[PDB]
């Protein structure tokens, strides 16, 4: 065993596992990981800053990592795979010199359940985010919160770019009587519209396209008025113990091998950061969607992640 390696992950459990697996076995590193949201991984590190407990930070939402950047939580490491990556994102996050480092490519969105819409006597798929303030999807939708979730804050922050900041929270209150409930994770919305639990999840239209290739009743839907991404984000930690294996799991997150892996193996959909790379036939092609232009260096800082966030609280979370 060459050596260990603790990962904080924010992906599901299954892309994980798979890449902890694979890293381990590929490298003979005792690799261990803690799955939690982008959001709560966070605000953990940030806890930790003064004894590190993790080597790096794989998966969720880059503008946390980005923000962690920011506050000098992270250690700067440029992988000779970097060369590889789209090069509008070889080094997208706020403070430049790959702090953090972009694995994946998510797309933001909703889902429809398009039997309990039937149940529900609605007979028009809903096909842009003004659709979702209808009345007659009272307790009918979930989105996650953005205190635990990255996909939340991710949607946040595409609103406020879309339509105003303002514009943006109108919406959010037009919205709250359908939500059911605001999820800690990210994916819950994607699970429980599989299920029926709900009729409308909104999130990252890779883990709806899972559950319906799965079996899911679900229809996917990129919303009219246009919307924005995550991308996923590995970052090392300041103080990391295990630093020589923290940079070797970089360069593994960034490869062809490692990214592959994860739609071969993790089961997880996302589109692959590295040009080399097979795309899962599932990805989506960026090329051929409505995408605002995300703003990563903007909103993956301080003064938009914890004042919309705060800010989000004080308005919807509470009144
Ligand atoms: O919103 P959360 O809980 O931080 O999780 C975000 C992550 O969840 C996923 O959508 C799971 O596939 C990832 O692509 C994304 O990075």
């Amino acid at each position: 065993s060459k050596g260990r390696l603790v990962i904080y992950c924010s992906a599901t459990n299954v892309m994980c596992e798979n890449a902890a697996k694979t890293f381990e076995q590929k490298y003979d590193v005792k690799t261990s990981f803690i799955r939690n949201g982008s959001g709560s991984t966070f605000a953990k590190i940030e806890a930790e800053k003064n004894n590190p407990q993790a080597d790096v930070w794989y998966g969720g939402t880059l503008d946390p990592q980005s923000q962690a950047g920011e506050l000098g939580l992270l250690e700067a490491y440029r992988s000779p795979n970097i060369d590889q990556i789209m090069p509008k994102f070889q080094d997208p996050a706020k403070v430049k010199g790959n702090l953090s480092s972009a694995v994946y490519i998510g797309i933001l969105g909703f889902a429809v359940n398009t039997e309990r819409l039937k149940k529900l006597g609605i007979e028009k798929i809903p096909q842009c985010w003004n659709d979702l303030t209808d009345p007659k999807l009272k307790g009918e939708i979930q989105i996650a919160d953005p205190q635990s979730s990255g996909t939340a804050y991710t949607a946040i922050a595409t609103f406020a770019q879309l339509w105003g900041e303002d514009k943006a929270f109108d919406y959010f209150k037009h919205l709250h009587p359908n939500i059911s409930q605001y999820t800690k994770s990210g994916i819950t919305p994607a699970r429980n519209a599989a299920r029926g639990e709900t009729t409308v999840g909104i999130g990252f239209l890779h883990d709806y396209a899972l559950e319906k290739e799965q079996g899911a009743p679900l229809e996917m839907v990129v919303p009219c008025e246009g919307t924005g991404y995550e991308l996923g984000g590995v970052s090392i930690l300041k103080g990391a113990r295990n630093l020589d294996n923290a940079k070797l799991f970089v360069d593994f997150a960034l490869s062809k091998e490692g990214q592959e892996t994860a739609w071969k193996k993790g089961q997880a959909l996302q589109t692959l950061t590295n040009t080399t790379a097979e795309q899962s036939p599932l990805a989506f092609d960026l090329t051929k969607l409505k995408l605002i232009d995300y703003d990563f260096e903007k909103y993956g800082a301080s003064d938009e992640r914890k004042r919309l966030i705060n800010k989000w609280v004080d308005e919807i979370k509470l009144a």
